[PDB]
């Protein structure tokens, strides 16, 4: 067999709830948030999908939903793995602003597209800023990591990781969980099955519902789109 | 690199401590006020600026939720973790999921210390398949289940190839690292980091909820015989508190 | 303190003999190569750099290149890890192919442009064909691999290992060896002396001579272009 | 199809076995004969379908080199693989270096058979810092130096952790796995495969060069004891 793949967009955040644009800042989960992923844990373990290993990014509220849904799951002892690949779209010089402000401010044809497009990333960040992460160590690695990122820039510092390290293992047969973010499950929904750049604008993933994918020795998915484990909750919108 | 810094940190109060339950292998949460310890361990660590670079674990969810706690106090959550059986409790053999009091009432004093101390005597096998016994978890499959009970003798077997060959190498290349683990496998490591004899160490106890620095040098050798703890006072104060 | 880096680039394979283009074709050394890469052994021990840990390409000229190097250093025992992405460029529809039937094929505008381009890569292979890797289990992970690449296209896929992987390595103060290709190297160089397209595609990296990189906190070279380890 | 075959291989004549030298840790390269029984033993494992995915050596040469060569005739040199001082041949304290002669001199006779079988009983320990001692060499810094001398019991011992906590775990998700490695520590393996008696491993012969097949259950459990050589009618010689 090829392993299952099951991902998990988190909850609501702090700034979720403070309706700001967060992008690689380090923000925890709100008290919902953290109800989310329990709930995350037993939808997983409801639906006979227990994870052989997980893989997170570096920001501390996916890796606490990745957390407690394994707790929720009893899957706790699991090998972990992290990677700032798996981070949500660095927002530049967004990180910090109030949407609904900057929607105001810059009008929804601006906002809509810094927000949505595919190709054309914010304005940077600027280094040192109170909201940029450029001096934090975790990205020393990589030079302190970009200025600010589109969807496009996700796609291609996503993928080697997803390709290195992750097809790896769904290929032996092990059933794997990612948990990250928005940005960077809409790209590897884009990889998977293989959608054009307009498509996947239009992606909506919703939080705290796993996303099953089946996949074929391809790699390729049995399902387009794969399979939420709640389909009227993923069916919020 | 010159050597880095060794953390050992043992968990706080689990649901069979509450309970006074045996626990050895068996996979107890822990209480509201092991939690609390847990994130005061990471402040303890972070005040100290001792931020590790490296998490190891047990299988044991006590120990990963007290590790995940303490990293998110010490804001250093996004590090890489390894766990392993290695670094497990003691197992308790068919003590598991029995009152303490209760058995030591029963059988005796001396065999009730004998057992939950005595260097080379481990307690009684548990039952296959039995209601706390953890051979047929998956989690131990490659080890055939795993052992049925345990004395610390035992633990310091199954322990030290884990840390020379997966945590030495880390230390030898400079990095912090933190080991989040039980009253048993620390005093294992204790023991030979200390190179105590068998008769020290069943007299050592170690605090939970305090983190305990090795300051090693290139042979891996203490620089401070029994480490430093980050709370002296309550190292101390805990040294008693426990059970 | 942050660990040296050596770079070395194989000797001289069987195609280099018949001057054939070769890409990801996965052809052995020459004699003359495996004397080469002994060598550069003797070499790394002579200037007393040995390695703690060793990447290489998943490419035999590179694999052998290296095995023998550690052995005359004496340092075969350390820990090795091997990425596609270390690999040469990928030459497209000209692997296997000499010049001639290559200016033949394609035109000499296009040889040139294929030559000295930084963005240009050359026509794709065919999917199955003869000298296509695209079947090879090794490349499953990756869909079978690309079917040509232009320098641009190799240092855009060699950069996320060296930095989510080797420069973890030099952090924590290892010696590091690389043994890899041609434009795999140059690719390396271009980020560590941070070059511009314009200037990397003509820059010559010998064979078979290691190239030390002593870098500082920021990973920047104390010394820009390395210093080569020759007589 | 589901757990892994185990290939084990055993390399051919060293320089010292040339000279009649006992060798134990120390490190001599393969002589000429050596590498080509190397050669063909990859050779054999291409010609029976037997593509090793990772491969397991020890930190002695004269077993990487037979892995590398063996590898190069399969064409599978492009593998993973992972080096561990728990594959190392056994070590024969204070008679590394020695030839039976000079061994009976300062030894005796009485014992010299002793070390020859007795499971249990380790040559006398070499002198920590002399010509042929490994003490300090930096491949075993972690492991304080090393042994000063060991018997088969001792190999048993610190090889099964990394059977159990590494071999295996790449067995269960069916890999291949290719094991080079030296007469003792294969021995040590087979006896647990096999579930041998302490008494019935020490006349038990591995012939070197010639690859040995098992093939597992999900227990680990041979499918035939004792495994499949790729050359039976060379199992002895």
């Amino acid at each position: 067999n090829t392993g299952s793949l099951v991902l998990l967009r988190h909850g609501e955040s702090d700034w979720n709830a403070l309706n700001l644009f967060t992008g690689w800042v380090d923000v925890g989960l709100t008290d919902k948030g953290q109800a989310e992923a329990v709930r995350s844990g037993e939808l997983i373990a409801e639906h006979d999908l227990l994870p052989d290993v997980l893989y997170t990014s570096l920001l501390r509220r996916a890796i606490t939903t990745a957390h407690l849904a394994l707790d929720s799951a009893d899957r706790l002892w699991i090998p972990v793995r992290r990677s700032w690949r798996l981070n949500e779209r660095h927002y530049g010089a967004l990180q910090g602003l109030d949407k609904a402000e900057t929607k105001a401010r810059y009008g929804e044809e601006q906002f809509m597209a810094w927000r949505r497009s595919y190709d054309t990333p914010p304005p940077p960040i600027e280094r040192g800023s109170q909201f940029s992460q450029d001096a934090d160590p975790r990205y020393a690695d990589i030079g302190g990591g970009p200025l600010t990122e589109c969807l496009a820039d996700v796609v291609a510092r996503f993928l080697p990781y997803f390709t290195d390290v992750i097809v790896g293992d769904l290929r032996v047969g092990k059933t794997v969980l990612i948990v990250a973010h928005g940005n960077s499950l809409r790209a590897l929904v884009k990889h998977l099955d293989q959608m054009s750049d307009d498509e996947i604008v239009g992606l909506n993933i919703p939080t705290g519902i796993p996303l099953r994918y089946d996949l074929d020795s391809a790699m390729r998915p049995l399902v387009r789109g794969g399979t939420y484990l709640d389909p009227e909750a993923a069916a919020a919108g």
